[PDB]
């Protein structure tokens, strides 16, 4: 009897937008959080829920205004001794992303759980709902301190820094390579491991601390094999700070571009972080690049995206390469 | 005792530049075709062997001129009634790449397998030789035929439609999410399943039909959330046939743009195929986006390097979205 | 607009006993399959739907009886010009074991699926529905046939052979090394893999030819460190045919042991077949033991329930354990 | 420049006996520790090496004595000011096995890895070297402190609780479903994740404190359908003091056994410890059962084996079926 705040952002639970049969009819908008809070009127038997509506987007379309609001928000709620945990309702698309954000910049040790749902909120079989119970289950638990931002899907309890949605039709979309901090089975938490990194509480980032409505210019460019210096060459002349190079293999640059991506850093003073398209391991720094001999950063074991947002993070607090290339070796 | 004939194109195998400790140092460009065929002389005891140096590039460097030169060759070799199969040595990273390629324009019954290594010829416990060994007794054996193209690393036997590299500095870097034909222990084959699409001999394409050095421009846009039009922009503007969009789970596109890359379509002619940034399920069509209503192409599940692949093949043969659309279906 | 029977066995969705909230009370025995058909209406939206009550068990307590039994009415219900296909409500835990045996012993070409559900009809989020209906989907599929026998659960087509139970809380359990034959999403069926072994009508194996109400004899001994000879000599006293060993590793007995099995096969005549605790890869025959020298059967890839019945299906026919071997190697 | 100490048990690597071209012919005994050591002379670069020939036994056939004297051995050794780290050369059968139970017995700080190869040391690209050196360089590693015991294969850093062999030809056949604590590459290590369990320094059990040369009797019966109670009935018997039910499903027990199970513990006192054939989720107390009804055991996520190890090691200090209970839920 903790006073979990279900924080309503849109996504296919709390908005369901076709089917009443499955899956595929993933079209949002549409359901605010009370709609949800009573549609599922089990989680108050776990909880005091209260309800807010934060935004009502649809996950793709997600900025970084949209996320310094919803952090700030988070943040806000957080810091009130009657708050005690809370729950994000969540489009699935860009989850991951919220989570890796919020683990970053929010200073709590309280739960904070991102939540969300495959299949429309009216699909035979809809998700939701036992997501939304068993995700309030953990929000309101006791101890579910300082394990940073967790995911929640398919009974699954995710540390936010690795969770990404690997499947995509299934309930069971969500995946991580280190593995999941544990599962939640009919109201109980299990647990099994935790995150060696750096988050919430012991974390330099802060959205206290960040002022815009906006991050520093971070953008990502993908690869394959016959690629062109157009969109490098476009983000740059657009006023990027940094590009995430999602390089095939290991970090890999196309010896074509070396030159090319060398001057874009060397003259225009962009940032080059090497990351790669393949999920699992991670880009080892000097490995398939010098980047101490060329100023690059190796972003360890994080996907483009996310890799994406420490980097926007890291260029409010520094330019040297190397106390970034710190963070990602941290996060 | 057939004649299997090894066709090397670089690769950390055919090729090891640093370590005699470990993986890492991936620096190819090195040990051509007969240095290695002298190298595991077991493979000697398979077949009667024979070694071409096809190119000497770095596997993460190639462009549609070596796809389009090696395909040449590997089908004036396949031709031949002495040759019996043929084993590709290749560097990792984008060996999924040339083997959805051939797969798809080579019109032969006779084995064709990529084979490569996670290791430098010189780390301890080195993957190659087993692995161009065992590359060897299926390019050889009897019933290796009408597999299509087919991967061969960690003595797993892959279908090169849906082989991938979903690990990073493991030697068991390539996955699959329908899984592996077979395995091959101790020189046998072992089969299990087969694929259910167009390749080889059953295959709209074929390199005899193209002439050029390169095919018509595609190109890959990644997603993630606070993203911007300016790749879209700068490969229209440099005369690309089509984009392929990396979208952001089931094919997702941002608000932000679909104005944008509508345009693009609409206007400049652009080709539009919506794929996703998440390795396993599929982009259904219609589902996340309209395609019909917008005239776009749902990618199914093809990753956005591969998909790249069949729209330069496809836009050699029509500029119809449905016919095109069709195809994606069917390899 | 086909005729679907759906024959009910039992299990947790035609029969959910507790919990209105999660997974865990999987307690069945009751939901009959009218109850059912009636609670998922829809699925008339698929075809002509008639409910069979074959069993009304608990899967973990099945015996041969009721396997011999559904086998014989799933024979009856195929022979019928006017049942287009057939669908199967079973408990999930022994699941795999009946589809294994239909798959064997069943001489058709028309689609048998065996549908389940993790979590009782009541539970919040419950998947039976979305299951039922999907399953339905295919087994009014006019392109459903001589697939060999089904499992489809989490939107999944799975090949009897080799599907089994790999996750225990989660909706998605059910895992197979060699994948999936296909999804079935929004009504329709999605393929890319076909099995290359021998089921339905190209199988030795019969019902209509088998007669009892049992079949021989056949029994699993688990194998770990520490081990005794007490289960064989129990088995052995008992008068069962065969022992399914489940070595550790590759097949692997304890050399204490070796000396004790092998005089249960020379003396008493017992068939010892070699397969293992671990669930992906195969025995490979001759490796870890020597067969040849003593007259045993490497299992290849069945795990041990599944190597079980295969078993116990061939001392219907043979004794001679070559020609057994040689099934292994087949099915 | 630690003084890691190497414990040879036998096992492939420190053994091959026959194939100079592939893994299929595990034949130990082999190789002894030093024979070893001066096969990968590298390792010497890493630290101060020692190497003991503990046992030169094949890992399928350990028994307990085997166990209680490898832990005193590995206790004995890390006690001592100069030993830093110990490595174990092991058979990857029943590797699972001995790391489970040093995790448990040793009450230690310093690294304890178990190390073993999935090829002999003759095979075409063996994997034993890499293993043999990187185990070194975290058993030398000044930060493996306090990580419990670990297993140490294809680059992979794994803890003992939940490693076990899931694959069985490939080199990387060592899993686990909370996954690998870390990675080991090029000399060092990458931690992620750490356990959130009881093992070495805080632990309940102790060789130091185990006197025999044996433990009490605990047995593995394994689930399937169409199952016996003979078994049972011959370990009840035999003065077996409790029975780990590798239950079908989520613990299962046939209801033509509970009748004959109940007596077996109600009567001859047996105890009942209900585990799974399933390898990955965990059987939840009460659910599939009434343990607290029948006075039995919910092993939650240890596999058959695993749970038989801690069975044996519970029934050292009570009988007292709650306190088991207890230290199911937390090593």
């Amino acid at each position: 009897k903790n006073n979990v705040v279900i924080v309503a952002t849109g996504g296919t639970i709390a908005g369901a937008g076709a089917s009443s049969t499955n899956s595929a009819t993933y079209s949002a908008a549409k359901v605010p959080v009370d709609a949800l809070i009573k549609a599922v009127p089990q989680v108050n038997d776990l909880a005091n829920i209260t309800g807010i509506q934060a935004l009502q987007v649809a996950s793709e379309s997600i900025t970084d205004k949209e996320l310094l609001s919803l952090a700030r928000q988070v943040n806000d709620l957080v810091k009130k001794p009657s708050v005690n945990g809370v729950v994000i309702t969540h489009g699935t698309d860009t989850m991951e992303e919220t989570a890796f954000f919020l683990n970053l910049v929010v200073h709590t040790d309280k739960p904070i759980v991102l939540v969300g749902s495959m299949r429309p909120s009216t699909a035979l079989s809809a998700d939701g709902p036992l997501n939304l119970y068993s995700a309030v289950a953990l929000a309101s638990s006791n101890e579910a301190k300082n394990k940073g931002v967790m995911v929640l899907m398919n009974d699954s309890i995710f540390a936010a820094r690795d969770v990404t949605k690997g499947i995509n039709i299934h309930t069971h979309a969500f995946v991580s390579q280190w593995g999941a901090l544990g599962t939640l089975v009919e109201g109980k938490p299990y647990w099994f491991r935790s995150s060696v990194k750096k988050h919430t509480n012991n974390s330099e980032f802060n959205i206290e601390k960040i002022q815009g409505d906006a991050l520093p210019g971070v953008q990502i460019v993908y690869g394959s094999d016959n690629m062109m210096p157009d969109a490098y060459q476009a983000f740059a002349k657009a006023g990027v700070k940094a590009i995430i190079h999602a390089g095939t293999g290991n970090g890999s640059m196309a010896n074509y571009l070396v030159p090319e991506v060398r001057k874009l850093h060397d003259e225009q003073g962009l940032q080059i972080v090497r990351s790669s398209r393949v999920a699992q391991g991670f880009v080892l720094r000097n490995a398939e690049q010098p980047d101490d001999k060329y100023g690059w950063i190796a972003a360890h074991d994080l996907n483009p995206q996310k890799a994406r947002l420490l980097m926007a993070l890291a260029l409010t607090k520094t330019n040297d390469a190397k106390e970034i290339q710190n963070m990602f070796w941290n996060y």
